[PDB]
């Protein structure tokens, strides 16, 4: 899918934060969006067609794949990218506000820094909430054999995944870049409070 | 499919409403169009190929899938996006009218607010009508086993769906964002009547 | 396929007709082109692969599908979109004519309204001709079981379609929007004759 | 495939011919390029996968399809579009020549009309040559049953095509528009000789 | 794949050579890039899926297809297009050099023609080297039956190709246009030496 | 996937290095990005579907393909392209710094060369690290028969690859262009130290 409407919105705010926000937007663009667009999404091209179970009961493959993957990793990461960008847009809702009021002055320690720090803490608690949800549901490593225990299958079946290693490497990689994007917010908030 | 012709039309009206209409257009662009373009549409890539029924009678799969899904959710949401945007375009039909009449004045509590509020109530009754149609037809949760009762199949068959959980999460998500877009119109109409 | 060469041609004439021609071009862009581009075309993605007949004679599926669908609905609608736009282009052939003659005057109840009304009646008779052809060939509702009576199959076979309801809804929808685009030409011609 | 490099070249010459060349370029853009881009090419999406022969000898399908279709119609039409556009480009090779010589004059019944008419007769003899090649090889109607007489198959086999009618309609349509583009060159050359 | 980065580089040098280099770039754009982009690449869409061998030994199809096609023709032509364009870029490395030195003069029979002729002879020897490699490996005509003599297959097998004629026509066509692009360099070098 | 966000970043720094950095960016654009975009990626279109093993045990194909390819070559090259470009961006972080400080001077042997050489040595050690990882894991030649020794398969199986030669040629080609991009950094650092 295209990423063009949010591109002009993230482009419109570029010279109102410090260097940390600029390199945070840089690692958001390069290491998250581009890497998902080229290599990451193509790896999950066949998640269901290459799935295979060792049985003959009809429909056991569907329910066992549904139990094994309640949601794919790539759509989870897409929702994570969406939910951590929109805290910054209200910052623009400050700017096009106050310039207009300066425009009103053209005719005839404020809330800016407060809106800034509340937006930053919102995006950080969103980041840590998504990391906690992923820790609770999936873990951080896919084995190559799953054991399925669902109706209408008989007693216990075992199903073999598709590429359990190439997914593991990218899971670890997205974990590391999310941790660095977590730490940078801590650095910037400490810098602003030190300049506070 | 591309979304470019309506993009310039929704871009052409941006500074004639309040902040509520602006953030309504924001959640229309981001949470509806982009999310449908990237992650939502790819989930329904195999609705029929991964469908499977437990029988041998030829053609029972076609009629049972037709009965189970009279219309897909993604095309329903596309029609919902189309039908709730066109009430605003007549607002532009006011503006390019009256500026031309001001242009005519260049040569030689009116109907604006009324057209505004009638357009807003039209888009809200369209929204609630589509929510009621979806409540009546589908419900809000897909089970993993369907029971089919149609000719030319024999007595009763049962067919297993494809990903009954990953669709359920996005159904709930589109429900929530439609409810918020419903409530925002109420907020803006009360604000205009309070300033009325 | 792309729609870009005719886009600049339909964009080049925008301020030489009344409001009826403008909203006619609006419903031409939104409700015909965009809806075909996003949702309508994807529904007919598998017209032949999901087709299925109840026999063993080799090649009966090909001839029975050929008899059932002499031409698909989506390509018929594409030809209908093409044939009803080109009557307006000759209007541009007037304008870039006469401005050049006004350009010639820069150096050293006419045929405009007549060309206008002949173009409008041509596009309306094209519209009603295509509606009559579709009424004669297909009807307006697809059943879910077809009976095929062609060589080299044996006596009579029956073949099951693919999604007979989701196609029916869009057939009815294109019928309604074609009827409204038919009525608007009547409104505009009566308005011009009343101002005649 | 994209059509963008030749687009700027056909756009660069637009105001150096009469109205006949302009409407010839118009029917070249609309009725040839767009119709091939949207509807025509998608009809030949499965020419080989839907092909089917009534035998068991391995590889008979490949040689019988190769004998039945030495070249597809759509690539033939693509080559026809390419070969009839390049006679006009040398006209540009006149213009950017002589303006430069007029540029040289800025510093310190000719060959134009002759190059024009030789380019037009070249494009017309190319058009009639391609029509004659298509008449000689294919004819103008595809039957629904082919009889194949090639090694390594046994004595005689018969193979069933894919959509013999929807291809026939577009074959007839491309024939008609090629005939009109043939006649327009005759009209323009007679007009220039009458003004000669 | 896209061709956009080298497009601006080939566009940036357009008015520093004679008419022969201009029409050479013209036949490079039209007859090589566009024809590969639209019709040529789609013909080789199924090179392996439509391949078929007459045996039951598992894996014989893979090794026999590997022996029959060490590299496909379309990727060979892509490498040929890449390797014969980069001799011209150093010409730009002259121009943006010397203009800068003229820029230096703004502040406070040379090597141009030599770099020109060395670039032209490099691109011609690259062209003839690629023609010789294609003559040595493949020949210029694909038969319709291949005989395979590789382990782990038994004694001798025979495999049937996919479309042996439609590939032959384009092989001959690319041969002819490569020969014309070979001859044009000879014409231009003789013209420069005659003006030398 | 698209490559557009990093394109403007690599375009924004073009006139702050010597000719070696310019031709290094040239071979980065042409021989790495374009060649991956057109021909290289299409060769690995069917890495798993054309994979084939000589057994009947269910799921042995999945684990044997997973052991044979822990990560594909094309995604490895994508990560290599990403990791060797970002050392240069900090150079921009110098420039938009110091110009702003010159902008500050507008109102009222330094660290530039040091940041330059540290960025260049970082990108070279990244290049040699990726070459060493590829040497350690894969080698530089793919055989056509693999021997698999993993549970749940029985004792030893053998699996046949897909196109072992067309991949070998591009492996060797990427090796050569990576070696040249390695040597050019050595040339430029020696040139700067000689001018040091």
């Amino acid at each position: 899918g295209d990423w063009s409407a949010l591109g002009k919105l993230l482009d419109k705010v570029q010279a109102y934060s410090t260097a940390g926000g600029k390199v945070w937007l840089s690692v958001l663009f390069i290491f998250r969006i581009l890497l998902l667009g080229t290599a990451v999404e193509s790896a999950w091209g066949d998640e269901q067609s290459a799935f295979r179970c060792n049985t003959q009961q009809p429909g056991c493959e569907n329910v066992c794949y549904d139990k094994s993957f309640p949601i794919s990793h790539v759509r989870f990461w897409v929702l994570q990218i969406i939910f951590v960008s929109v805290p910054t847009l209200l910052y623009l809702a400050h700017v096009f506000y106050v310039m207009r009021k300066e425009e009103k002055l053209n005719k005839k320690r404020g809330g800016l820094l407060r809106t800034y720090i509340i937006s930053i803490l919102f995006k950080s608690i969103f980041e840590v909430a998504f990391l906690l949800i992923q820790w609770y549901i999936y873990g951080f490593s896919l084995s190559a054999v799953y054991t399925c225990k669902r109706d209408p299958c008989p007693h216990q079946v075992d199903c073999f995944l598709s590429r359990p290693t190439e997914k593991t490497i990218f899971i670890i990689f997205m974990l590391v870049v999310s941790l660095v994007s977590l730490a940078l917010n801590i650095i910037e908030l400490f810098y602003v409070f030190f300049k506070g």
